[PDB]
């Protein structure tokens, strides 16, 4: 009936092995050739079996956690879109990996910190008031998923659903930034700026610093961490699969069409941006972009065409709607794969909140 | 307030670190091990004592393997406090436990799709047949025991060994009814655990021949494999955790320990593995008593011995102030364990006072 494409059991900045997803999918109806090398490496291609219309629905991945626990991991963006596909079409699908979270650390300097032991990074914003020699913690940027095909060579994006950018090391408020969404291909995919953390990588740019994520026709890897960090005591939190940007103190930026732009600086309360979705004008956006994705990525292909509505308003309070939200609001509760499945039903209360402050309302 | 904590350096499963994955834990603190790269001491971490003087080795198990469904409480690890007599340079033999291998979530969309309970071949095994013995895999691996011991002439003499909790099965509705274990004596023989489709624990000095039991620390400690009808469709590999665990197939496998665990001889869903057998030897003297409360691997904290979520506590501490014979067992362990006083251990801090009603002793 369906096909789930999840990142295999990898998890970082790199990608699936095809061992790695031949685990993941034996006994399953599903079968996918993985790049061995090259920039298509960890990317899964999929043999359509019909030609009919299909519901591609993306999901990018979150960004990752600070040293502290005062913060939720900013989620990863969701992109619905119907498209049209000829049988024994490929498919090359990009499903982005999660940021790095700062804890649990295996070091036990670090871990230290991660419980409240250790108070040197605390003592340098006191005496100092910035950070500069205890650099880390800053979560790394997550990566976003990308579903694309080949035309003649060059690669053409259909659906690219942005990861969420990683939290900083010290935060403590949380996001007030709307969703991003980009239908021209007029615009440039471009990387995201970098400073301290690295910033999030595009659908194609040029990447030069190594604690940047790279772009997906680069590869599409997890930036590493800033020197600093790593001189200091190895705290590496890497971005993830996507464009995800490595985290120095601030969190890294997210993948996306266009990358998180990260921290100029090493401020430690800076959180790293989400990136920017992106829906081909081939296809018709079934929903809005919205936030709503805990780890991994993953993507949905689907053919087109009672208690548990009074559960949904205990999780999230009064959601102010518009009459014009109204049609964005039925696809949503009827129809996505979180609002059906129950185990799945705390990611359509996050879907619905989302919806109530978006720009299409 | 110095201290030194052995963790598992980063290490899971039934192998345990390297001395590289130990130098990248212990990387700028002060403490450096020496860890084997074969033989029997593959993974165990040596440690020269500093000074003489009398120290307190606090020992903890490794907690088991979730069953068959992600909402799934395990079977905690348990933990033992002793106070040594240590001499300089002393070579202490540190095994720390590594737990038990979840049976959720699982990368197999199939096993995935099991622990979210939507799927229900397991269900059906028992309605068509009587005994199950082709859906196999379901349970918790094993969790392995943590071992602190010295070498006699090159003969290994036992410390402290803290036995980690066995995993839970599939269908675990139902809680257990037994308590912790303890040895006193090198009078009683460590032998390995019983073993059936589900492998059982391991020992301290045993001859291990079963592939999916777990194997006792004279042969290496390695962690019992799972079960071979458990791999033969989906593949659901439960193994049991570095220091004597034991694989778990559906009914979930016994931990390690001075004692291995016990494991049921036929595939029950509901039946758990039972956990390892605690060991203090006769030469130190025992603080607390023994207490299931690790929920992930195990450690061990040395150290110089001397002489809003607090209200989760307060239910307990009010009777077992002045209830009992071991009131001064209480307080030892409110104000000294690093599980009580560091405020981010909460959560183990409730289930030693927990455990500390429950018990026997008590």
């Amino acid at each position: 009936v369906h096909w789930l494409f999840t990142t295999c059991g990898a998890s970082g900045p790199h990608g699936p092995t095809q061992a790695q997803c031949n685990n993941a999918y034996q006994n399953s109806n599903l079968s996918v050739e993985v790049g061995s090398e090259g920039p298509l490496k960890g990317i899964q291609i999929w043999k359509v079996p019909a030609t009919d219309t299909y519901s591609i629905s993306g999901y990018g991945a979150a960004g990752g956690k600070g040293g502290k626990n005062t913060m939720m991991r900013s989620h990863g963006v969701s992109v619905l879109g119907i498209f049209n596909l000829e049988k024994d079409d490929m498919l090359y699908i990009l499903v982005g990996q999660q940021g790095e979270d700062a804890c649990p650390s295996t070091n036990q300097l670090i871990q230290k910190v991660c419980i409240g032991e250790n108070n040197v990074i605390e003592e340098e914003i006191r005496v100092n008031r910035s950070v500069h020699e205890w650099a880390g913690g800053g979560g790394g940027g997550g990566g976003a998923t990308y579903v694309f095909k080949m035309k003649d060579g060059v690669p053409v994006p259909l659906i690219i659903a942005a990861g969420g950018g990683g939290r900083a090391y010290g935060a403590k408020t949380d996001t007030f930034h709307p969703e991003r969404l980009e239908n021209n291909s007029s615009v440039l995919g471009l990387n995201g700026n970098s400073g301290a953390a690295g910033g999030g990588g595009g659908w194609n740019d040029n990447t030069s610093l190594l604690w940047a994520g790279k772009s997906l026709q680069e590869g599409a890897t997890g930036g590493h961490s800033c020197p600093q960090a790593m001189k200091k005591w190895g705290w590496e939190t890497r971005g993830g699969f996507g464009g995800g940007g490595g985290g120095c103190s601030s969190g890294g930026g997210g993948g996306g069409y266009i990358g998180g732009n990260a921290a100029s600086n090493n401020d430690p309360e800076m959180d790293g941006e989400d990136g920017v979705s992106f829906i081909s004008p081939l296809g018709i956006l079934y929903t809005p972009a919205l936030k709503v994705m805990e780890g991994h990525g993953e993507v949905n292909i689907k053919h087109y065409l009672r208690m548990k509505d009074k559960f949904l308003k205990h999780l999230t309070g009064p959601l102010y709607f518009s009459p014009k939200c109204s049609k964005h609001f039925h696809r949503l509760y009827h129809n996505t794969r979180d609002c059906t499945i129950p185990a799945y039903y705390k990611r359509c209360a996050r879907l619905l909140t989302r919806l109530a402050v978006s720009p299409v309302c």
